[PDB]
């Protein structure tokens, strides 16, 4: 930036970030749609077109939660006109706003912002015992505020003939696509499954409860790994060498509403996880996973669901 950002002229600038909206303060639940709130005013005297205004977000907060929008939301006057516009960038963390041509032709213009914000999932990608720092700058004015992140933690049965354990996410709502993926973790406990002789081969079902899901045009991709890689939001990195990809070791059926893989074998080692990634158009209802038999009588069953 040579020139143009004028955050260092903007006055009585205020910037908060507030929890009020969680269940629990302190914590924030991200498998409970909980998120942080931003707010930010000011006033400037005047403007040109094209100038910026940047306000800074510490690297583990985002405007996005499981979103893929880089767009924030316009900054409006009294009249309903527009004053600038913004975007959130990966890069920086930074929300940069840009003053538009009506902007540009008024006086003693004020600036009122509130807006999510979420503890980064790609960053802060496990549940933590503690809290963590979460900061907002705009100019010489800054907030701050602390809580521990949350994630759900996996369904399990530990007995004598049957042990599995399973967990389930919708991470991922792309906007331009109209897609969600929905990944399932096979293992992620990174302990021995078993079903005992008489009870078949572990298998895995994806489905729907309501079955509202259409799955007739899933994209299936099936990754292995140690569970010691496996984060619990689930937004990682599957392209790292640490991920190992099997879909072409394990077919599965998929009538539309069920998506069926057998693992082929009724002993999975507690070094050996699995990642199934679905991606379909987006879609509201209730999706589950399963390590269990063909008919879900026994194992383990996760559910995550979201609405349009
Ligand atoms: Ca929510
Ligand atoms: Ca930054
Ligand atoms: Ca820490
Ligand atoms: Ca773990």
């Amino acid at each position: 930036m040579l020139g143009k950002d004028v955050s260092s002229e903007l006055q009585k600038v205020n910037i908060a970030l507030k929890d009020n909206t969680l269940s629990e303060p302190g914590t924030v639940k991200l498998d409970s749609s909980e998120n942080l709130v931003l707010n930010f005013a000011f006033s400037i005297a005047s403007v040109n077109e094209g100038d910026v205004f940047t306000v800074k977000l510490s690297d583990n907060l985002d405007t996005q939660g499981i979103g893929t929008i880089l767009k924030v939301q316009d900054i409006m006057d009294e009249t309903g006109q527009l004053l600038a516009t913004g975007s959130y960038s990966p890069l920086t963390h930074n929300i940069t706003y840009t003053w538009t041509r009506y902007a540009s032709t008024l006086n003693n213009i004020k600036a009122r912002v509130n807006m999510p914000v979420w503890p980064d999932q790609r960053i802060i990608s496990k549940t933590t015992s503690d809290k963590q720092c979460f900061t907002a700058t705009l100019n010489n004015q800054v907030a701050s505020i602390e809580e521990r992140v949350q994630y759900n933690s996996p369904s399990v049965t530990e007995h004598t003939n049957v042990k599995t354990n399973v967990r389930s996410r919708i991470m991922k709502l792309d906007d331009e696509r109209q897609t969600e993926t929905y990944i399932t973790q096979i293992n992620p406990e990174g302990k021995e499954m078993y079903f005992a002789s008489g009870l078949g081969n572990l298998y895995t079902i994806i489905g729907s409860d309501g079955s509202p899901v259409n799955l007739l045009n899933a994209e299936v991709k099936i990754l292995k790994t140690n569970s010691k890689n496996l984060t619990d939001s689930m937004d990682q990195n599957y392209d790292s060498p640490e991920f190992e990809d099997v879909t072409s070791q394990y077919s599965y059926t998929n009538d539309g509403s069920k998506i069926t893989i057998d693992w082929k074998t009724n002993s999975i080692s507690s070094t050996t996880s699995y990642v199934v990634l679905v991606k379909i158009p987006k879609q509201s209802g209730v999706l589950y996973s399963t390590v269990s038999d063909i008919n879900q009588t026994y194992g383990s069953k996760y559910s995550y669901g979201h609405t349009n």
